[PDB]
């Protein structure tokens, strides 16, 4: 019955690709491929950690083009990210005390040309 | 597991009362574009300012249907202006299985808070 | 089972009696009689909405005693709200879109010297 | 109707390690303070800083139990310097009946990260 939330997964240090410098569209485009590795859905509420300028902020996933390498954001987040930055973006779920207590979160480490692993 | 899944969204809304005057803390909404987002009257929103680019939670109210308000006439009013531009959006939870399919209710706008 | 996130109810134009100049202590302590009205448990998960000075910040609540109308904003919290400050406390709960559709949040309106209704 | 309440803290430890070069995001925490405010591994937790007021958001993870350790070092040492009073929290999801009686897991600290 007590329900705990817990880190679902995350994209480990992925550099922005694209940041709208018109602050038009909505949401962080991620390459699908990473966002299978990471667990993270279509839609889903995520939260990014800017490891570059120390901003905090909490937007939605979708897809982008799967071997795209794309981590887009756009909209509003745009004042937040830039081309180059060094990002953590996280999900996170809820589930009951003993499931947390052994639940593994799904993590995806970037290098270089947001290469995975 | 529980996800938390984009609900729905007004997509580039103008901001058209910000009085900090007003003394409330909701943000008034036309309930057309509540109909179409699937907001509900109490729920909690977030407001993300694509003009200043702010980040604010509070609730959503109905403002009069036809009015075309966005209405942070009140506490919020610190966060944005009239004539700011915003997406206001709403989360909901359930299940992973059902998260993996869920579409959310998006309204999109031109103009003088037109819907398209 | 879609699930939604809703005002349950809030203190509305509250006073700010007391902010630990030290900032000892934790939580916001409210008045027994206030957080009954609002519908708001010790414990419970609060967001308050700083009027006088824009700040928005989260915390939690307990209960200071009954009829002394107290507002206290203490650690950390301290440093976001003053006494003399006007703010509104609310907590928010989830249910499921039907109930949310006919739901009531509790609100307890303030005036003078923390005086409700 | 389902309540968002305290499941514990850590009241006052101070942050022992902050460097902004060690790459991470999360707060590594001694075993022996999550296990006294009943924080789990990969928790979602809030972190409100005494010293300087910021407060921000991120997970729990283990620290050597024994050791002290507050860790910050990585993305959040934006946020906190080492010397810095925190307060460490998570927060629980349970039905109204249950959170009436509900009672947080607390640890009080004294001095170097020593547990009262």
């Amino acid at each position: 019955s007590m329900i705990r939330t817990m880190l679902q997964g995350k994209l480990h240090r992925v550099k922005v690709t694209h940041a709208d410098l018109h602050y038009e569209g909505s949401a962080c485009a991620i390459d699908q491929d990473f966002l299978d590795a990471a667990g993270i859905l279509e839609n889903e509420a995520i939260d990014i950690w800017n490891v570059t300028n120390g901003k905090r902020f909490s937007t939605y996933a979708i897809a982008a083009e799967r071997g795209s390498r794309i981590i887009s954001v756009n909209g509003a987040a745009a004042h937040c990210a830039s081309v180059g930055d060094i990002v953590i973006i996280a999900s996170f779920v809820t589930m009951p005390d003993e499931e947390a207590r052994t639940w593994r979160p799904n993590v995806a480490y970037f290098e270089g040309d947001n290469e995975m692993k």
